[PDB]
């Protein structure tokens, strides 16, 4: 079946490195991509061959890359290992990007991505010269039709001065109506609207990205694969985390302070976000909704099964199995999934509304249970900081989840001070390790440092971050939230110089005594 | 003329003495009271004298004391001399309650302003006992009408289980009618209800806080006064300061990045805040909307005046000469002024639908915009996080105001890291000191300190800030965002051992 059904739009159908030259050195491009989903393939493989041969040249060819969130070897892969990215934003998971922005070969800000379409329009990256979106198919009226992730794709398509689009054909047909675009002011100028969402099933829009047809410039028929990360295999760390965030949940039902359907839920991807996925298809709840930025493997599993509901996201983030089981039902899944602009399903007016319950990874916590979701020894980045403020700000309840050291056990994930903040103390209410569950609701800060410790920290460590907290108390020039500015960074240092945050017997430490 | 205009409720009177014996150990309360406006008086000061007894007897008698935001002498300054707070909450400014706090006899936690009243809901902070809130009136149908401040005032008055009312016949009658109560669900069990305001001069309640008269165990008749701002004037620090910021909004005007009337309003107080305001007194901009948390000097002159047409927030800081002023043309200001649940008034969906222009204070920043609003030396707290939060991370723009250095010049208000964060890179675009202004939109974080390095550090310290960032950037673990972590924190180590963080 035909993918282009508005006719005039075929005869701007070109090959993928004809369309990739409209691409200049210096051009901001937007593109399509959010969690390995839905980003364009061909044109940017066809550009990054290029950037290399003017390069080797003596030839300037970098762009500067603004996305959805993280996309694929495709894209950030093949661009930065042409070394051809100057800056970059909001969110990347490539392996050869990271290098390229830790680095300082790409510059980068990873910005609240619920907030990346509002400041594409103040301007903030500057002006859009090219929108490049994957597209399942183009409408009889010129619609397009988005694939695995809508993103910032509508944002991108409004301000760019010209527009590629890859008719995908490795994409599903049946996802024309999984969609739902709205064209009501939620990033633009204000006063914006009022974003009527007071459900998490709710459509408020239609099935296609809008665009002017005369700022195509070229259409590229493409078929190859997104992004589908093996699935993670929850091991006992996972499972023992689940585990506690599953009591807790039943508890709070039990006290009343949740209903047995719970409240919408935000996840994660990875090992801990599928224990806790495996664990709530099982649990004592029933008519479960999610209200995430992805569809992951499990949230498909529980649509099956009648445990959730409905599902909202901005993206998929599956496995090849549950890429191809999708695949094969996708009239079912279909009616049970909401993909929506990331400017809508992170808007925090809405996650607020609906009471959503957040549940986050995190690189470290201090003592105090001030958040690290993204800078290593607070200077190497990592992913970014994502959509985790979006949530955890907004959400009726904030959760971190995290086994309780990293690297073998060479670090503690629990530290006296975070070498980075993303999340403060008030963005985060309950934290979650194999060792157990630390509820910090209404405690101060030297009283989340007690649960914290108590309730989360590795017995490896805990004595450790006592005696820092116990001489802290002692010194701290004020007693508020304790410190000793001497050594609050020394686990970090520690472990750039001898690779494990773990002391030698060899020198004096305190709580060896 | 009588202020309790319920006839059946006057039977309820007593004195505060009494009503303080409402009050238990271990109660949690709930009062009115946001930036030193219209917190209770009487009953505090009667709990606080009881509680001293009780400690001297052998007898164990502390609350929690959860408010809108700070309060005043005659209760956080009394409560805190009696030791009978165990803990605080969200946000405080009297110095012997900071002194409670920062010795760790007092426990706190500065949450969000706007998320205070959710959190109450949840049950964060135990079940509330009693709500203890001074009125200006009690109406003929049995409304409670609010002072000079609403704060979380209506919904301690949903969560607790006796009420006790001050009626203070020092607070103006012609009050009654400033404020807007909203009957809908904002920081209720969820799904919470969309709150219809689409502009700030928008009035979506009524002008009372509504409470079952049976919960009312007590009305204490009081005549006490509320805490004044400053007088004191913009030194010249804020005055430059205000300038740079009103060249700013000049030219994003001119870049139409702004309208000619900018956009709401958003301001802190104080010294910067005054002179930002104004500044704005006899600016360009016309028309002016603001959208904040308190009703300061600076937006009664432009009510004033007519260069602000009206002003929303959840509470007064006013000076004795702009309360004077207030209180004789209060007809006039009241038609200008909308007092809201601070729920709403830093309610995120509605700060960024309007697209309000955040401007607040700062301790200090790091030279990658990190932002510490609260914790100096990042243990001794100052006043709290306050709506700042609620404000910066929802704006369109998000501004940030300060002095280049604090103390007489011996602390730099720019340091390598910040000691404390409360606003991470992502919520501060733009930086103002008296030695200029860093734009950091679209910037990374070595651009960042780059801009915040050479606009805003005072030249006294600006070389080192440079040394760091440069050795930073050669020998740091990864290079996103450069660190020296056996140096990072030692500004402030400097300060602690030897009262500067100049070196000798
Ligand atoms: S309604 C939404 C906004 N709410 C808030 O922003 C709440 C938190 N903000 C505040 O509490 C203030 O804005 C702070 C950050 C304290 C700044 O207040 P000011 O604008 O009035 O600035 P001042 O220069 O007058 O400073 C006031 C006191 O703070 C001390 N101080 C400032 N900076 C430092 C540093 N870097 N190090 C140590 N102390 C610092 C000043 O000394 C001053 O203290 P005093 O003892 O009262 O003189
Ligand atoms: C913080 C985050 C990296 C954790 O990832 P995770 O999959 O949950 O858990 P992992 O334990 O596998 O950690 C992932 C990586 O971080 C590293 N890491 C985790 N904690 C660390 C620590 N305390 N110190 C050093 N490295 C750490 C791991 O080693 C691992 O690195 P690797 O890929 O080289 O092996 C991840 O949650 C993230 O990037 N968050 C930001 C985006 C976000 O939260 N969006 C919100 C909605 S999903
Ligand atoms: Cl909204
Ligand atoms: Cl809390
Ligand atoms: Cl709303
Ligand atoms: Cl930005």
């Amino acid at each position: 079946t035909e993918r282009i059904r508005n006719v005039a739009l075929r005869s701007k159908v070109c090959p993928a490195e004809t369309a990739s030259e409209l691409i200049k050195h210096g051009d901001v491009v937007g593109t399509s991509g959010f969690t390995g989903a839905g980003y364009p393939k061909e044109v940017p493989k066809a550009l990054a061959q290029r950037m290399e041969a003017a390069h080797d040249r003596g030839e300037k060819y970098q762009i500067s890359l603004i996305t959805g969130a993280s996309t694929g070897p495709q894209l950030d892969g093949e661009l930065a290992k042409a070394n051809g990215v100057y800056f970059r934003s909001p969110f990347n998971t490539d392996a050869t990007m990271r290098n390229r922005i830790n680095a300082g070969e790409t510059e980068y800000f990873d910005n609240h991505l619920g907030q990346v379409a509002g400041r594409a329009v103040q301007g903030n990256y500057g002006k859009f010269n090219i929108a490049l979106v994957e597209a399942t198919a183009i409408t009889e009226d010129g619609g397009i039709v988005p694939t695995s992730s809508v993103g910032n794709s509508q944002t991108f398509l409004n301000l760019a001065e010209k527009v590629i689009i890859e008719v995908n054909e490795w994409q599903n047909p049946m996802l024309e109506g999984i969609h739902d675009i709205w064209d009501g002011n939620v990033s633009g100028v204000p006063t914006r609207d009022i974003v009527p969402i007071v459900r998490a099933d709710q459509r408020v829009g239609g099935p296609v990205l809008r665009v002017n047809p005369d700022k195509i410039a070229a259409i590229v028929r493409t078929n190859d694969r997104d992004e589908n990360a093996p699935f993670a295999a929850p091991d006992e760390t996972a499972k023992a985390i689940a585990g506690y965030l599953l009591d807790f949940f039943g508890h709070e039902v039990k006290q009343n302070r949740l209903p047995p359907s719970l409240l919408p839920l935000q996840s994660g991807v990875g090992n801990v976000a599928n224990a806790v996925l495996e664990g709530l298809k099982e649990g004592p709840f029933e008519n479960l909704v999610g209200y995430s930025e992805v569809i992951q493997d499990g949230m498909l599993a529980m649509l099956d099964s009648g445990r959730m509901r409905i599902a909202s996201a901005s993206s998929f983030s599956l496995s090849p199995e549950a890429a191809e089981e999708i695949n094969n039902r996708m009239d079912f899944f279909r009616s049970k999934i909401i993909l929506r602009q990331q400017d809508v399903s992170n808007s925090p007016g809405i996650i607020r509304r609906l009471g959503c319950i957040a549940m986050n990874g995190m690189i470290e916590a201090d003592i105090y249970g001030n958040v690290n979701s993204t800078r290593v020894m607070g200077s190497k980045m990592m992913n970014g900081i994502g959509g985790s403020g979006d949530f955890a700000r907004s959400s009726y309840l904030s959760i971190f989840l995290s086994p309780s050291t990293a690297k073998g056990g060479k670090i503690s994930a629990i530290v006296p001070m975070a070498a980075h903040v993303d999340h403060i103390m008030q963005d985060a209410q309950i934290f979650v390790t194999e060792q157990g569950l630390a509820d910090l609701r209404g405690l101060s800060p030297v009283q989340r440092a007690r649960e914290i410790i108590s309730k989360c920290a590795h017995p490896d460590y805990r004595p450790m971050l006592q005696d820092y907290f116990d001489r802290a108390l002692k010194n701290s020039f004020g007693k508020h939230t304790p410190h000793l500015l001497t050594e609050a960074l020394s686990w970090h240092q520690r472990f750039i110089d001898t690779g494990t945050m773990l002391p030698s017997s060899l020198e004096h430490h305190h709580h060896h005594h």
